[PDB]
């Protein structure tokens, strides 16, 4: 048998996992029930029983336990909102006690909640406010007053925030002790709303229309305002003092954003800006003062992250990772030939010394030591879509070690990492090409101290079924080296010919070539429905350095538009495509590339699906869109803007069939972006097919509407590949 689609859209093979909580430097958690495991022998004893919470009434959604280990915090009513943020009921149970605290408790629809870093304090942010709890049964101290639906967030990020910027909905940070708690504010005041019918139940008579503070492109953005308030001088008297930490002189002379919060030591916090202008970004160290009770940033203390060739960071400014005493600190910033790099930074002085070379580059650092740094790169065999844990001893830069690189080169070559509190134990996490292989190891003598989780049941189950293989190479283009991967139908045949699939997200720093082992809609193409399904990453696409990466700056919808259409034709000449079945699909950004590919009259692919594209700049957010293309105004880039839409290639479609899907409540791409390409397409009398999908936001996430999207699409590249 194969791997159908009803195998992929109701998992019938599921991949384990081993997800952990850490706890100490050596105790984590586990769920099979709640344990907690040890490092060093493996015994587990139940901390909460599977049903503590039997006579509860509601679903516990989530859990928290408190670092000191005291009380745990429950959480229930989950109600998603965007990405990452969401509305929950909270309750605090005491363990050494065993019930739940029935005096003062956390208000329905809460935004967000976080217990301090050490002890059992909690901050939680209620109606766009701040409050503190420094016991779980005493009443909570209001910080901020400001809150106000929409328009003041205090401690929680607004729309474009949350998914551009901080990939999360909080805006709190405790101190490394929790004595003060580090807030951010933003004001949405002047922001355009973007408004959409949502439809709800049948029930509903009237749609109710959803307005949502979001700034498109070259709009009026939200501003920022940093505070830092003392939890452990609070009073039930007078209301909280919030000292606050006013952006650099060089952010202030226009719009900025605050892109990076990190705590230094327990008095020392280091803050990141970055202009709208996202080129030039500077990180600001301020140190806490003593009888005036301030927070002082002296600019000589100030160090600047700027690039001449596109924006700063990766899709930010890269955090930094301060060593014990907070004197000095690790941040991965691009190097002289392009290269992204960890580097070594003194507080006081301006340059940097790196500590890692070559053409290659880190993905991030994952634990500092008192003796070894360690990070991940894709350094080993050259191969940009590795990942690979790296010991980097402080004494000798040339003294680097792979501790993942020899464990298992043939089943694992894509690693991410997870350390003890003090970096003592580390979780080694296998993602491809072989089945994921979780396990864990002791990091003062390397030794692997047992498999956590080795997908062996699925393993089994695979063995039986005829499943398809990744080929991952790369060809030469302009004398570079650009990396592809390719889903490979069963028994693969060279001499037959297949139709190919171009899979797309070409968005800049993207990588859709890599060594990750997924069991996705490409399994199902490539087992049961015999076609090769590919990815590239051409210009624009991440982790080879600025060179390739930056090559589409100011210029989206070109050098990655161009790259995927000449990777389909350099698949051509591979002998076993069929050059008049090659179709190519794409989501979110991938859907924009789809589009323009299909629009620029090429001859290549005879069809393609679009899923929630970008039609056209204007009406993305402006944190991503301008990092790339910068304000759309003549002065500027409005002619790229302009020369960059969809819309405009829309009489090129009649050479192509086109499946344009996407959802009515999209609050990321909205339903505008479609709706303009299908008139469009009307207008120039070009035959295609949509499909909206009713209330669904820009995942399609929804059970009912995954299974129906994927079907769908399915018929489509079925009918347009002659496949019964
Ligand atoms: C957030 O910004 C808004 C708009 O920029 C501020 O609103 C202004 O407030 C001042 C004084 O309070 C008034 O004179 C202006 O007329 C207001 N402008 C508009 C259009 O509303 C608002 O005060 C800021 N919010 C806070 C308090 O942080
Ligand atoms: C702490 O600050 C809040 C907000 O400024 C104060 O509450 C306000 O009180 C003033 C007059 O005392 C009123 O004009 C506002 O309508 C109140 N806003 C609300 C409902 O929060 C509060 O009194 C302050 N606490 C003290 C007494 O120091
Ligand atoms: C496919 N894809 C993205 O498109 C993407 C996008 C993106 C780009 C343009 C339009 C919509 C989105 Br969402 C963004 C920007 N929000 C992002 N941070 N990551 C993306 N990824 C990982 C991603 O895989
Ligand atoms: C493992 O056993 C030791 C016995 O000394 C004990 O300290 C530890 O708590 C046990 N681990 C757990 C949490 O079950
Ligand atoms: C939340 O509201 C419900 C009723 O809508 C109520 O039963 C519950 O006690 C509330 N939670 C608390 C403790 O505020
Ligand atoms: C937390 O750190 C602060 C600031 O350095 C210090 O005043 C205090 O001693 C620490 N608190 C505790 C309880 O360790
Ligand atoms: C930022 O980009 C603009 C053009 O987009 C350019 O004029 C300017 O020089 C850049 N700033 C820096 C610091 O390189």
């Amino acid at each position: 048998k194969t791997y159908t689609l009803t195998d992929y859209l109701k998992n019938t093979y599921r991949l384990k996992l081993y997800s952990l909580r850490w706890i100490s430097d050596h105790e984590y958690l586990y769920k099979q029930n709640i344990l907690v495991f040890n490092a060093e022998y493996g015994n587990s004893s139940v901390f909460l029983e599977n049903s503590t919470f039997d006579e509860f009434g509601h679903s516990i959604n989530d859990y928290s336990i408190s670092p000191d280990g005291q009380f745990i915090l429950l959480e229930y009513n989950y109600v998603k909102q965007w990405r990452h943020s969401y509305t929950a009921s909270y309750d605090i149970y005491d363990l050494n006690k065993r019930q739940l605290i029935t005096e003062e408790r956390i208000p329905n629809n809460t935004q967000w909640v976080t217990w301090s870093p050490v002890g059992h304090k909690l901050a939680y942010v209620w109606n766009n406010d701040i409050y503190v709890k420094i016991e779980p049964n005493l009443p909570s101290y209001r910080i901020t007053w400001t809150g106000k639906e929409d328009i003041i967030y205090n401690g929680i990020t607004d729309w474009v925030y949350e998914e551009e910027v901080f990939s999360a909905y909080s805006a709190l940070w405790w101190s490394p002790n929790g004595t003060f708690l580090a807030y951010a504010q933003f004001n949405d005041t002047e922001v355009p709303l973007i408004e959409y019918s949502f439809y709800s139940d049948e029930s509903l008579q009237y749609p109710k229309t959803v307005r949502v503070p979001y700034p498109k492109a070259g709009a009026v953005n939200p501003t920022v305002k940093f505070f830092v308030v003392n939890t452990d001088s609070l009073s039930s008297v007078t209301n909280a003092t919030s000292i606050q930490i006013t952006a650099p002189a060089s952010m202030l002379i226009g719009d900025h954003y605050l892109c990076d919060v990190t705590w230094a030591t327990q008095e020392r916090i280091s803050l990141q800006w970055l202009r709208r202008i996202q080129n030039y970004s500077v990180m600001d160290i301020c140190d806490y003062d003593e009888s005036s009770g301030r927070w002082n940033c002296l600019v000589a203390r100030q160090h600047i992250e700027m690039s001449t060739t596109g924006w700063v960071g990766r899709f930010r400014p890269s955090e930094p990772h301060f060593t014990l005493d907070g004197n000095s600190f690790y941040k991965i910033i691009s190097n002289e030939e392009g290269y992204r790099h960890i580097c070594y930074f003194q507080i006081d002085k301006k340059d940097c010394t790196f500590i890692t070379k070559g053409t290659w580059e880190v993905i991030g650092i994952e634990a500092l030591t008192s003796d070894y740094l360690y990070y991940i790169s894709n350094e080993y065999k050259g191969m940009p879509g590795g990942r690979n844990l790296y010991k980097i001893q402080l004494s000798d830069y040339t003294k680097v070690t792979c501790l993942s690189c020899e464990l298992n080169p043939e089943r694992c070559q894509y690693y991410s990492v997870s350390f003890s509190k003090e970096a003592k134990y580390y979780q080694l996490r296998c993602s491809g090409p072989g089945l994921p292989l979780y396990t864990l190891h002791s990091s003062v003598n390397d030794k692997g101290l047992r498999v956590l989780e080795d997908n062996s049941a699925l393993d089994k189950m695979l063995q039986n079924v005829q499943m398809p293989s990744k080929k991952l190479d790369f060809i030469i283009l302009n004398e570079t080296k650009f990396w592809y991967q390719m889903i490979l139908p069963p028994h693969f045949d060279k001499s037959k010919k297949y139709p190919l699939l171009l899979d797309v997200y070409a968005g800049p720093c993207s990588q859709k070539a890599d060594t990750v082992f997924r069991l996705n809609w490409a399994t199902y193409l490539a087992s049961t429905e015999n076609i090769i399904v590919a990815s590239f990453d051409g210009r624009g696409s991440g982790y080879q350095g600025d060179k390739i990466m930056h090559a589409i700056n100011r210029r989206l919808g070109t050098f990655e538009v161009e790259d995927q259409i000449e990777a389909a034709r350099q698949f051509s000449k591979m002998g076993f495509v069929d050059n008049k079945r090659i179709a190519i699909w794409g989501w979110s950004y991938g859907g924009y590339v789809t589009s323009m590919v299909l629009g620029s009259g090429s001859g290549v692919f005879k069809c393609g699906i679009a899923v929630a594209p970008v039609s056209r700049w204007e009406y993305y957010d402006s944190v991503y869109t301008e990092r790339y293309m910068g304000l759309p105004t003549p002065e500027d880039n409005l002619d790229h803007y302009r020369n960059s839409t969809v819309m405009s290639r829309a009489e090129n479609f009649k050479q192509v069939e086109y499946l344009l899907i996407h959802g009515t409540a999209d609050d990321n791409v909205h339903f505008q972006q479609s709706a303009q390409i299908s008139k469009a397409l009307v207008d120039v009398g070009v035959d295609f097919q949509a499909m909206w999908y009713t209330d669904e936001d820009h995942g399609i996430a929804s059970s009912t509407a995954h299974q129906h999207i994927y079907t769908h699409m399915s018929h489509f590249i079925k009918q347009c590949f002659s496949l019964p």
